[PDB]
């Protein structure tokens, strides 16, 4: 099943956070962390058509900031205590099944801690050798 | 050291798209596989300041559908087609390194082999399934 | 598991109504009695976002009087009429899991048989008496 | 006599939330709980003739947050710290006593704990099998 | 539950073509088989009312005639024509249960292998005597 | 031998609904069951030639709700109501043998019992999950 429960931050065992499905609505599935919809983890998908030629995924999640939080709080301003990420992937109708995880690993690959994005996004750097 | 090689495909130790820096113009760092322009996979990324109170990282991702075409005898490397992928990160400036490497984790999990994003893109599916 | 069948109506143990899940569409989930569409209990429930840190839920319900007509000695199953309730539910997003359900019960004991509100509908009274 | 107080909140014995009548305005019958009128559980509810064929029920609750809240402080903004709810149930003159009550216990039915709007609303969830 | 992959195609065991659900936007149902969307069976369906008695169900079917196109020496994924169904269905509010049912069967017997209908279809006939 | 009775409802042994050739003209096959043809299932198709490369079948069937009527005194079969369906199959003219058996498969398979079409049908539900 897709529709299920993963954990979207492994901190190897012990802190990790895991998400789960919450909602459905228009095949829009939708991740919850365990909070208050103000400081959850949150994940949303969806699979549509797009023109006569592609499909697209497009995902969004919500990452809250944490160190000083007061879990539970009414902690205002949101946009201060929050980030965001909208992916939107295109795939050509052409593509066959091992063209697709390709493209997978491929984002995979992107986001991998280790790497140069990754590295990047947590040392609040930019790019440059 | 942000810019700098890295798998983007690892398939064990075989097929491996390693891509590299080739250039940081106006701020857009672009990595490329090795292949002609005409058929690379290609990465790019920004890191800017967005609103006077957040900063955004701007990724995006091509993944190309390598082959020959050939007109007259004439063989041309091209692609048949390409997918795209594009992020759009923002991250609020209270956010403290714990909170930043957060996020960083937080993408990694998201699109993680084996989690349900990945499974359903490897299966040209929604979440249904 | 939330799109499951339910007793709404408990008369102990002979006269329940039970009411199925029958459609999901545009978010709009909706129960349905075993009755023909034109003489069944009806209940349909949305969850969706309400202004930028609110979330609302929308449920309305059908109780129809259920009877035979006859036009010519062609017996049409219809309602006499039907009584509807229409509740909506507005809850701030900073609301944590503890909050969501003291909301959560506060409802089931406001409507519950034997307190005020009850026995007043129950007697088509005011609260006067 | 409809007008007492009555246990809004069910915890078992232990936190019960009783709430109590504190006003009778033009049939308006009114509940609140113990607390500033700011953070306290409150419910409205009137009988008046809609129409010149059915009565209507109007009731309103407010739910307040209570995780991190300070008892008796003055929290703002207010719309922040409380849940809303409104019921309008219609019962056309024809229904007699028999049929009011089922319609009573419907709604019992509808909001009861471990039924699934109760359980939707209460894991922050939407509906979905 | 009703929204679930089913075998489309019954080959006894062999060349069997089930289809999946893929996305349920705006209360359109689409389940396809596992190809490249540029060549896969495909099945959408739709419950709506229609007038004020009646609801209706407008299925559609897809079925792809699968090859391999090749230009300049590109081969791509391609469906060298596709046969088209569609099907309305039409009842009435006042049809109960049993009533349902049996319509069902109906369309089920219409089209079952060995009845006229498939016959005639499965071989490029009309229907004679 | 294509135009012949054949079984529309399949109730095991019982109520089966049988439905015979009774007409054919002008391209149209009319089937009808057993009953006051004021209250009869009845089934018509034709398969003509459509555009330049294209077949088409154009199936109709009509499930009546079979009652009694009486006025002033007078009874007469008539039919309380239907429930219709329409059908529309295109096929290219290169639909070779195999491709044509496919194509009549599909719509067994989609029609056949047991599977979520007709479920749902069977249910008044539409398709969710």
């Amino acid at each position: 099943a897709t529709l299920r429960s993963f954990v979207l931050v492994d901190n190897g065992g012990t802190g990790n956070v895991t998400v789960v499905p919450v909602s459905n609505a228009n095949g829009v599935a939708e991740w919850l962390s365990n909070n208050s919809r103000s400081q959850a983890y949150r994940v949303t998908a969806s699979y549509r058509a797009s023109g006569a030629d592609k499909r697209k995924y497009t995902i969004k999640l919500e990452v809250p900031k944490i160190v000083t939080q007061v879990v539970n709080g009414v902690e205002l301003p949101v946009s201060a205590w929050k980030a965001y990420a909208s992916i939107d992937l295109t795939i050509p109708i052409f593509a066959a099944t091992d063209d697709v995880t390709v493209i997978s690993k491929s984002l995979a690959g992107l986001f991998k801690v280790g790497n140069p994005i990754a590295e990047a996004i947590s040392s609040q750097s930019g790019f440059y050798a």
